[PDB]
Formats: structure tokens, C-alpha cells, sequence
């Protein structure tokens, strides 16, 4: 009744009374319609049936031959365990019907199977062998845990979880030192830093810059407002630190005591607003060709809307007009076209709203793919209310893994001060709607707070002293009263599926490095070894180039999988919290080179004779080809991405096999194929042309199945250009992406381009 709004300030790591106190009408008209939108998403929650609630809280774990094993299923009230053996292209109803009959000596549609300590469910008309935790007790040889959960268990869980030429005039400034004024839509220019008042644009933007050649400061700000209005009169702006910028942020700066305002006034001209869509429905060579042809562009040509937006002059209210007619009556895109027009080129609102509107077919494994990148896209946004805000939200309240995701997205961020308001009310809007999950996230949060004065015990202490002492400081901080509470029993940040529960106090350390990273340990008695579960903390360091990598190596073989190819990748969590603070998944069973280098009598024996004892007999035969898929895996992927400073020490290799990287700090600028994996694929004989050449053929189908989803990294990796990133800034390093996979070369010209740099990287080992 009263917590709630204390519980949201805590959550959200900024007070609701500071959005009340900038007495901003547009904040306060975004607080009372997203309340509205999200209570309502809320109500038809309520609504929904005992299987939609589980599509809500338990998304479904889904991979992107008359095979058989064993399955331990117990019931909810009785601690009794009846173990049968089934079927891999079973149904879950089959196993449901199985399982009630064992009940019955010592209907199935009214049932759901709960994975053993997990908040993951099997359901639906899918076989096992689609299930992510069935294939994944197959390949550790370990009987999957399931629970039968009737259908009053989940509705009473249900019920327990509810809640004239334009001119300015420029005035003066106040600033620190030993401007320039232009008008924009997008990326371009409207006039030369020349434009009349009725030919101006919804969504142009007026940028300034301070300068002396030295950089000073630099302030945007939108002609209109969120009511449609031209803005009239004296407006101060308080400018960021640095030549123009016109991709920024439209508010000015927080810090109105340390940052330099510059005071302008808009002249009046009548309260002139905008003309509403009713009205405007009614109005080198290559580039007034294609403006010329545009009625066939609508009629043949539908995925060529990028093109013909680029080419219309924003500057003349004129073909403004002529193209929104032609967009309201445009077909829908698909989803490659769509997310194209969510860059910063394309403004317009009412582009911008036929890009959602082409978004709605998005599925939620769909979606979850592309979050990152969407996140991103609020930045580029000149309004709190606008529609890629409404559907995050609509879909993060549809979706409890989505907003799960979302939340941490813009909770990272929060520490920016450009994207602080924005991201804080998208936050606090969605715990409006969803009441029992402000309170889940709220544990991750006391866990997180409690890992940095953990991580702040530990950069002390081992100055301090030595290695060992720090580590058994470490354990007695641990073990306190207010440190078992908030680090045990919670869904885990990186994935909401896993539940941690017990930590193991003994098996968790620290690694003896600049920024000290905490290794965190975790068991769980109902799971098992399932519940067996560990999180790397780290701190002082920006893990979004970390998570972004991961995030394409991920997309590279859910791509791959697509076409019938499992390259046996690893694609571990790795999600930032905080201010250079975050979590990466700990892959358990996996050593690095290095590790494994320091019995074998040579260099290229130490690996082979850690894979003979680990995988023995004819399990060995197994490991190699999870090592050969893996290794030509990586190859293309570190060459595509261009994943530079690698050794022994940042690659991993797992106990069935399977080769991993970690560590991806530098990247965009080769690929290493050193003699020591190449060994192992050739099963240790000197000379194994049947074995290399057919790893050969899987890097080559690999890189061509890459090239024909070119255009998906291409429009996903200009999205992320709004994030700032240190190495993801320019227009070279997209350049990168270009050049790596050949997008202007043919199919044939970019294979044969592929194989020189395949025997380049031969010839060096
Ligand atoms: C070796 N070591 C590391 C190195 C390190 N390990 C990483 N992981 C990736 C997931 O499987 C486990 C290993 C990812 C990463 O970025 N850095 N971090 C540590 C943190 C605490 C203790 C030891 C640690």
C-alpha cells in the first residue's frame, strides 16, 4: 500500500521524489499513461489460463534416431520418486500419462513437468529432444529431474504473485576555457550551418557547439514538444562536454552547478503546433529518379523503403507529405527490413511507428536475440512517450524472461547520467505492472550490493597481505549473518531459469588480478548437480563489449543450428549490473591451455592426454569431433568479429571436449590456427589430410552461412553505435564487418578470398 514506491527507489537506484522535483510536465504525463498501460497488461495477466501464465513466468527452453533414456519424476505433496525409462521423441503428455500411472498402484492434461530446483517447465506439443535441458543431461550422461505440477498449484501461484525563415536568437553563456548553430533530421543536415518555418520537419533537432582548434561543449534540443507544439521562448541549455553531434541527447545536463548553460530564445510567430497525419494525407541523378519512381517502389519494391526514405527532402514540407501517404498505405516489412529503419537515419516518428508496427511479428526467442540492440535505440529517441517504449514494455509484461533482461539493460546504465531519467521511468513504470517481480529482481539487488563490499574487503585486504589469508578473510566475511541471507536463495541475473540457492563457501575464491574478480560458488540439494552453479563478480572494468561479443557468437550459432549445423559453441551468460560492475557465467568442467600445458612428454601431447583421461576408451572419439566443431566454430568467429590478443590463458577447452574463448576485451581488428589444436583434430598423427580437410569444409560452410545472414550484423552492429562504445564508434569499425566477410565480393570471390587467409594462418603455424 506504501512500500511499493520506497521498494521502486531502492530497485531502481534513484529516489521517485527527484522526477517530482524538476516539476517537468512531460515526465509527469509519462509516470500516469505508462501506469495505466502496464496495471492494464497486469489485469489481462490475471486473465490468462494456468499454460499462458507459464508461457509468462516459464518461457519455454526450446533448441534453436529412436533414441531412449530414464527419468526420475516425483509428485508435490509426497517426497516419493518413481523412476521409469521413456522415449527422446516422446511428448511431455506421454511422460505425464506415464508418470500418472505409477501414482495410481503405489488425466495428464491437467498437469505441467517442473524441472528439479529450477524455475524452467516441459510443455506444449513439442518431442524431449526439443527441450534445452533434456539435450543437456544427454551430453553430461546425468537422468533428468522432473516434478509433476497440477494445474490448482499454478493458479494458486498465480493469485499469490498478483499485484518565414527560421532564426533563434543566441544570448550568452557561462563556461570554463584558455558557437555553432545547426538545424538536423537524422544523420543529415536540413540547411547549411536557410530553412522557412512551415518547411520544417515532427522531428528535426537544433544542435550547438562551443568551441575555441580546441572542443568545449556541445547541446541538442527538439523545435517541437512531446504536445506537438512549437517551443516559444528563452530556453537554457546546460551542454555536455566535447565536431557538431547531432546523434546526443536532446535534455540538458544534470549538473547545473558544474556544467556551462548557454541561453537562447525561439521567437514567436502567432501557438503553433504541428499538423496532425488527417491533414497531412492530403499534401547525384540517381537519388530524383528513384523520388520520381516512388509509386512503384510502393508497388514492386516494398524492401526498398530504406533507400526511398534516404533520397526525400526532409527540408521541404512538400515531400514530407507525399512519402507519409505512401507510408500509411506502405505493406508490412519483415524483420531484417524493420530493424533498418530503427537507426538514426530514420527519424520520423511515423517511420518509427511502422517499424513497430512490422516488429509485432517478432516471437519472444526472436526478440530476446535483438534486446540489446533495442535498449540502444531509446537512446537515439527524442521523447520519454514514444511506441518502441510501449512495445518493450508491453512485451517485457508479456514475457517474464524479456523483462527480466530489460530491466538489467537499463538498470547498467543508470550511472550515465544522458539515459538516467529515460531508463529510471521506463523501470519504474514496468514495476508498476509487475509487482512480484520488482520484489525477485530486489534479491539480485541485495546479492549484488553485498558481492561489492565483498569485491571491496578483497582489493584491500589483498594489499594487505598475501594470496591464501585474503582468500580465508574472504570465506569469514561469507559466512556473517547479512551475507548468507542476500547471496542465497535467488534467481540468478544472467539467467532466471537457474535458481541459486546454497553458496559454497569453501569453493568460492578470488582471482589474483588488477581488479580482483570474485569467484562465487553455488549447489542446490532438489537439482542436484544441476544446481550445481558458478558466477564470476567483476568490478572496475565495462563489460558491454564483453556481453556484445558474446551476444554475436551466440547469434553465429543459433544461425548455424538454423541449417541443420551444431558447432558445439559455448555461449556462457555475461551481463553488467552496474556502474563497471557485472556477472559472467562460469562454464564448470573447463580449464584453460595454459593450466593444462603446465603425463605428457611434449607440448602437443599435453592436450590430447588431458582429453584421454577426462573422455576414456571410446569416448575419446567423441571429444575430437566436439574439438574439431568447435575450434572451426571459434576460427570464423574470431576472424569475423576480429577478436584480437589471443593466448593460452584467455582460451578454454570443457571436459567432453568442446573449445571456448573468454576474455573478449579487444575487438574489429586474421585468425590463429596454431599446430597445438590442429594436433587434435588430427586425431595426433603428423599427417591427416581426411581429417584436416574435412575441417576445412566446416570452416568454409560456416563462413558462407555468415555471409548470407550479412545484412543482419551489419544493421544490428549500427544499432549498438548508440551505446558509445570505445571500439564501436566510427564508420570504420562497421567497415570491419565488410571487409572480414565480403558483403560487395560474389559467393565464389569471397570463398576463394577465404581460402587464402585459411593457408595464410597454415603456413605460420
Ligand atoms: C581464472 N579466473 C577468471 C578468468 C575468466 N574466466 C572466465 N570464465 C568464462 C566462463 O567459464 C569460466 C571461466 C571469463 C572471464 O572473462 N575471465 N575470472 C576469475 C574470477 C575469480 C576467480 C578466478 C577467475
Amino acid at each position: 500500500k506504501k512500500l511499493i514506491n520506497s521498494q521502486i527507489s531502492l530497485l531502481i537506484g534513484k529516489g521517485l521524489h527527484e522526477f517530482d522535483s524538476l516539476r517537468d510536465p512531460e515526465v509527469n504525463d509519462f509516470r500516469t499513461k505508462m501506469r495505466q498501460f502496464c496495471e492494464e497488461a497486469a489485469a489481462h495477466r490475471q486473465q490468462l489460463g494456468w499454460v499462458e501464465w507459464l508461457q509468462y513466468s516459464f518461457p519455454l527452453q526450446l533448441e534453436p534416431s529412436n533414441r531412449a533414456l530414464l527419468v526420475n519424476v516425483k509428485f508435490e505433496g509426497s517426497e516419493e520418486s518413481f523412476t521409469f525409462q521413456v522415449s527422446t521423441k516422446d511428448m511431455p503428455l506421454a511422460l505425464m500419462a506415464c508418470a500418472l500411472r505409477k501414482k495410481a498402484t503405489v488425466q495428464p492434461e491437467e498437469y505441467a513437468l517442473q524441472v528439479n530446483g529450477r524455475h524452467e517447465y516441459l510443455y506444449g506439443n513439442y518431442p524431449l529432444c526439443h527441450f534445452q535441458y533434456i539435450c543437456s543431461c544427454l551430453h553430461s550422461g546425468l537422468t533428468p529431474h522432473l516434478t509433476m505440477v497440477h494445474s490448482s498449484s499454478i493458479l494458486a501461484m498465480r493469485d499469490e504473485q498478483s499485484n518565414q525563415p527560421f532564426s533563434i536568437e543566441l544570448i550568452e553563456g557561462r563556461k570554463v576555457n584558455a558557437v555553432q548553430a545547426g538545424l538536423f533530421h537524422g544523420n543529415e543536415m536540413l540547411c547549411k550551418t536557410d530553412i522557412s518555418v512551415c518547411d520544417l520537419p515532427r522531428m528535426a533537432r537544433l544542435c550547438f557547439a562551443l568551441y575555441a582548434d580546441c572542443p568545449i561543449a556541445w547541446a541538442n534540443l527538439m523545435l517541437f514538444d512531446y504536445k506537438d507544439q512549437l517551443k516559444t521562448g528563452e530556453r537554457c541549455l546546460y551542454m555536455w562536454p566535447s565536431l557538431l553531434n547531432p546523434a546526443g541527447t536532446v535534455r540538458g545536463n544534470p549538473n547545473t552547478e558544474s556544467a556551462a548553460a548557454l541561453v537562447i530564445y525561439l521567437p514567436e510567430v502567432a501557438p503553433v503546433y504541428f499538423p496532425a497525419l488527417e491533414k497531412i494525407l492530403e499534401l547525384e541523378h540517381e537519388k530524383d529518379l528513384v523520388w520520381k519512381m516512388r509509386h512503384e517502389v510502393q508497388e514492386h519494391f516494398p524492401e526498398a523503403l530504406a533507400r526511398l526514405l534516404l533520397v526525400t527532402k526532409w527540408n521541404k514540407h512538400e515531400d514530407v507529405a507525399q512519402m507519409l501517404y505512401l507510408l500509411c498505405s506502405w505493406p508490412e516489412l519483415p524483420v531484417l527490413s524493420a530493424l533498418e529503419l530503427l537507426d538514426f537515419s530514420f527519424p520520423d516518428c511515423y517511420v518509427g511507428s511502422f517499424a513497430i508496427k512490422s516488429l509485432r511479428k517478432l516471437t519472444d526467442d526472436e526478440l530476446f536475440q535483438y534486446l540489446l540492440q533495442l535498449v540502444q535505440v531509446l537512446k537515439y529517441e527524442s521523447y520519454l512517450d514514444c511506441e518502441l517504449t510501449k512495445f518493450l514494455l508491453g512485451r517485457a509484461l508479456a514475457n517474464r524472461k524479456i523483462g527480466h533482461f530489460l530491466f538489467w539493460h537499463l538498470r547498467s546504465e543508470m550511472h550515465v547520467p544522458s539515459v538516467a531519467l529515460r531508463f529510471g521511468l521506463i523501470m519504474e513504470a514496468y514495476c508498476r505492472g509487475s509487482t512480484h517481480h520488482m520484489k525477485v529482481l530486489m534479491k539480485q539487488g541485495e546479492a549484488l550490493s553485498k558481492l561489492k563490499a565483498l569485491n571491496d574487503f578483497v582489493k584491500v585486504s589483498s594489499q594487505k597481505t598475501t594470496k591464501p589469508q585474503t582468500k580465508e578473510m574472504m570465506h569469514m566475511c561469507m559466512r556473517q549473518e547479512t551475507y548468507m541471507e542476500a547471496l542465497s536463495h535467488l534467481q540468478s541475473p544472467l539467467d532466471p531459469s537457474t535458481l541459486l540457492e546454497e553458496v559454497c563457501v569453501e569453493q568460492c575464491t578470488f582471482m589474483d588480478s588488477k581488479m580482483k574478480p570474485l569467484w562465487i560458488m553455488y549447489s542446490s540439494e532438489e537439482a542436484g548437480s544441476a544446481g550445481n552453479v558458478g558466477i564470476i563478480f567483476k568490478n572496475g572494468d565495462d563489460l558491454r563489449q564483453d556481453m556484445l561479443t558474446l551476444q554475436m557468437i551466440q547469434l553465429m550459432d543459433v544461425l548455424w543450428k538454423q541449417e541443420g549445423l551444431d558447432l558445439r559453441m559455448t555461449p556462457y551468460g555475461c551481463l553488467p549490473t552496474g556502474d563497471r560492475t557485472g556477472l559472467i557465467e562460469v562454464v564448470l568442467h573447463s580449464d584453460t591451455i595454459a593450466n593444462i600445458q603446465l603425463t605428457a612428454a611434449f607440448n602437443k601431447d599435453a592436450l590430447l592426454n588431458w582429453l584421454k583421461s577426462k573422455n576414456p576408451g571410446e569416448a575419446l572419439d567423441r571429444a575430437i569431433e566436439e574439438f574439431t566443431l568447435s575450434c572451426a566454430g571459434y576460427c570464423v568467429a574470431t576472424y569475423v568479429l576480429g577478436i584480437g590478443d589471443r593466448h593460452s590463458d584467455n582460451i578454454m577447452i570443457r571436459e567432453s571436449g568442446q573449445l571456448f574463448h573468454i576474455d573478449f576485451g579487444h575487438f574489429l581488428g586474421p585468425f590463429i590456427l596454431t599446430y597445438d589444436f590442429v594436433h587434435v583434430i588430427q586425431q595426433g598423427k603428423t599427417n591427416n589430410s581426411e581429417k584436416f580437410e574435412r575441417f576445412r569444409g566446416y570452416c568454409e560452410r560456416a563462413y558462407t552461412i555468415l555471409r548470407r545472414h550479412g545484412l543482419l550484423f551489419l544493421h544490428l552492429f549500427a544499432l549498438m553505435r548508440a551505446a558509445g562504445l570505445p571500439e564501436l564508434s566510427c564508420s570504420k569499425d562497421i567497415q570491419y564487418l565488410k571487409d572480414s566477410l565480403a558483403l560487395g565480393k560474389t559467393e565464389e570471390e569471397a570463398l576463394k578470398h577465404f581460402r587464402v587467409k585459411f593457408n595464410e594462418a597454415l603456413r605460420e603455424s
